[PDB]
């Protein structure tokens, strides 16, 4: 699994994220050598650790987008612990573990004078022809910059491994038969988002089991199918910058808190913590109580009735897990918007910066 021939080329970045523009000049060095090394700079509290995304997560990012290249090959050059001697060290420790041959033509592609200058000096003698080339890199570093800046605006140039970090996410919370699915579908299908579907739903039907016969071992279930299906679509390649999911772990646990026996919820308590910490969340849709009913066909059986009882143990909840800045109650229906999806497609112009057309003048 090291890179072969005689011509190989060496490319950096920080590459937070990698985009259209990364990508384009990789495939060109790729066509020019044998083979490509790809290095990925990073340090502690970076540009790109300061949005999530430290060298580690996107070293790992870059090995997943390049797992398809029979010569290109990601490396990590850690920059930690720094003067230029040492850092050159490290760069020709990468170059010569990652590679088969020996009497390499290796070119440098560079973006910085500051770069190029310091590595001319230190070409070491050990059979290889070294090169330094420079490249303007100012419009990759700026579309990276933008793309950190607002990510939805330049979302098609982020590459795909990327997209999974970078997505708003809405979720949609309450007790059943409120309207929650319907609300889904129409937030989504608004500005041609993906959404999930409520995994309790499913689970219910495909077990044939009904509300209070829900166990602990069913919550275990839930929690992390729930989490998967909402995984799938944050991550799906139909995600154009924002995705809407119907309920989290949050709902789930309020549920769990009001049915199941204190010693069964105290053993989800772990998997509750550890699944609603990996729940990222922009904006938090709650569909509050009310005189309504909505059915869009199957009955919650036992989720109704003491919607008031669910209503507070959920705000409870948020406040809790200190959810409550990206929190809006949709309580209108006699309040003003005019429906209650209304107010919730203006949250969503809110909270995630996208234009929705008004109907009247
Ligand atoms: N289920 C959710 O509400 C939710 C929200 C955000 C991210 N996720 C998942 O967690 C991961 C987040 O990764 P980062 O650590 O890069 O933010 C993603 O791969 C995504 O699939 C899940
Ligand atoms: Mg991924
Ligand atoms: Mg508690």
């Amino acid at each position: 699994s090291k890179l072969s021939g005689k011509n190989i080329g060496i490319y950096f970045g920080t590459f937070a994220p990698l985009h259209t523009g990364h990508q384009q000049q990789i495939y060109k060095c790729a066509s020019l050598n044998d083979g490509v090394l790809l290095v990925v700079s990073g340090y502690d509290n970076d540009r790109g650790a300061q949005i999530g995304l430290p060298l580690e997560k996107r070293f790992r990012y870059l090995r997943e987008a390049f797992n398809d290249e029979e010569n290109i090959k990601v490396s990590m050059l850690n920059e930690n612990d720094l003067g230029w001697d040492e850092w050159a060290n490290r760069l020709f420790e990468l170059i010569h573990h990652n590679t088969l041959e020996n009497d390499l033509s290796v070119t440098f592609y560079v973006g910085e004078l500051e770069y190029a200058a310091e590595l001319k000096k230190r070409f070491p003698a050990d059979g290889n022809q070294y090169a330094v080339e420079i490249a303007d890199r100012h419009d990759i570093s700026l579309s990276a910059t933008q793309i950190r800046e607002n990510p939805q605006e330049h979302w098609t140039h982020i590459n795909r491994v990327f997209r999974r970090h970078f997505s708003k996410v809405v979720t949609v919370m309450g007790s059943a038969s409120t309207g929650k699915t319907t609300l889904v579908r129409r937030l989504a299908r608004s500005i041609n988002a993906p959404f999930s579907e409520e995994y309790a739903r499913e689970y219910e039907e495909a077990f044939n089991i009904d509300d209070d016969e829900l166990k602990m071992d069913d919550y275990a279930r839930m929690i992390t199918g729930q989490y998967d299906a909402n995984s799938r679509e944050v991550n799906s390649p139909a995600n154009q910058g924002i995705v809407f999911l119907d309920t989290d772990a949050i709902v789930t646990r309020v549920y769990a808190k009001l049915y199941l026996p204190k010693e069964d919820f105290e053993q989800l308590e772990p998997l509750f913590r550890k699944t609603i910490a990996d729940e990222r969340m922009d904006l938090i849709l709650v569909i509050p109580p009310i005189t309504e009913y909505i059915d869009d066909g199957f009955r919650h059986m036992e989720w109704e009735e003491s919607r008031h009882e669910f209503h507070e143990e959920l705000m409870r909840q948020l406040a809790e897990f200190g959810l409550l800045d990206k929190v809006v109650i949709l309580d209108d229906e006699g309040d003003g918007y005019l429906t209650r999806y209304h107010h919730a497609i203006d949250a969503v112009h809110e909270y995630t910066g996208v234009k929705i057309e008004r109907l009247s003048y």
